[PDB]
């Protein structure tokens, strides 16, 4: 409850104050505290604050409810990886113009979803206290802390709203098992060599909403390289640690996961082509370690 006061109280420094508009953003310097008002930033410069009339102690009590319920000693699966992803959301959506291509309910969806994707995560090798099983845990994680009294940050939206706000949520944290991502992005990939590729369809517009989140959920790739070299200490750490072949197993990451992945997104939108030049800039670097 001190927390909350601290961060109910402070100011909210401006979008390009916080640089989280840039895709090379990092947040490596700042406080639990510095990255809860980022978080604020978001949803202000979105206008979900103001479109579905947020009040300001129970943004605050919410974003903190978030941060608690992801486990410091899990190296790389915390909160500092669901505020990266929901940052580069933001960066995708205003630096990368995705934001006139989605509705308000989409977008207010997208961002809370992108930090809670990962609620209560204790690990990949501590998976045994348990078709999604780990994203199904995480969503019922993000529909109990938007349910907790004091952090009902929907509460302004219609019945109608909640409910459509609700499923994009759930099939947005369910979509960042890279399984789902497997199995989907063949269709994903196959309507953009034919050109076929129409948001106004509600069947595309769900697939494209599950790559976006994959995007983000792995944009640790395409960071600058002293950035993307910590991240990847952070990622073998738990991989390895339960709490170095890296080179390898980065680029082997890159050429079966990401590279298409941000390769089909700068096809949608020209302006994210910084999220595939820093992934291609990290293979390079990689690569040239991989070789000794
Ligand atoms: O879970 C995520 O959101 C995530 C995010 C980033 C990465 C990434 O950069 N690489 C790898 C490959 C991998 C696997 C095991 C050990 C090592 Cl060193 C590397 N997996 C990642 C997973
Ligand atoms: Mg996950
Ligand atoms: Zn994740």
């Amino acid at each position: 409850t001190r927390e909350l006061q601290s961060l109910a109280a402070a100011v909210v420094p401006s979008a390009q104050t916080l640089k989280i508009t840039d895709f090379s953003f990092s947040d490596f310097e700042l406080s639990d505290l510095e990255t809860a008002l980022c978080t604020i930033r978001m949803f202000t410069d979105l206008n979900l604050v103001q479109n579905f009339q947020m009040k300001h102690e129970v943004l605050c009590r919410w974003i903190l409810s978030v941060k608690k319920n992801y486990r410091k000693n899990v190296a790389y699966h915390n909160w500092r990886h669901a505020f990266n992803t929901a940052q580069c959301m933001f960066a995708a959506l205003k630096a990368g113009k995705i934001q006139n291509k989605l509705t308000d309910l989409e977008i207010l969806a997208l961002l809370i979803a992108a930090l809670s994707h990962d609620l209560d995560h204790r690990g990949v090798n501590n998976s045994y206290i348990q078709h999604s099983i780990m994203e199904h845990h995480h969503f019922d994680q993000c529909l109990m802390i938007l349910n907790s009294p004091g952090n009902q940050i929907l509460s302004g939206l219609s019945i109608e709203e909640y409910k459509t706000t609700l499923k994009i949520i759930k099939q947005a944290i369910l979509a960042t098992d890279l399984a789902l991502y497997i199995k989907r992005r063949g269709e994903f990939f196959e309507l953009i060599r034919k050109n076929q590729f129409n948001l106004e369809d509600p069947h595309q517009k769900e697939l494209f909403l599950a790559m976006l989140m994959t995007a983000c959920d792995l944009s640790a790739i395409t960071k600058p390289w002293p950035i993307q070299q910590r991240i990847a200490e952070l990622v073998a750490t738990e991989f390895f640690d339960q709490g170095n072949k890296i080179p390898s197993m980065q680029v082997g990451f890159i050429d079966a996961i990401c590279l298409q992945l941000y390769e089909a997104l700068t096809h949608v939108s020209e302006d994210c082509f910084p999220l595939l030049d820093g992934c291609r800039k990290n293979r390079q670097k990689w690569q040239a370690l991989a070789e000794q």
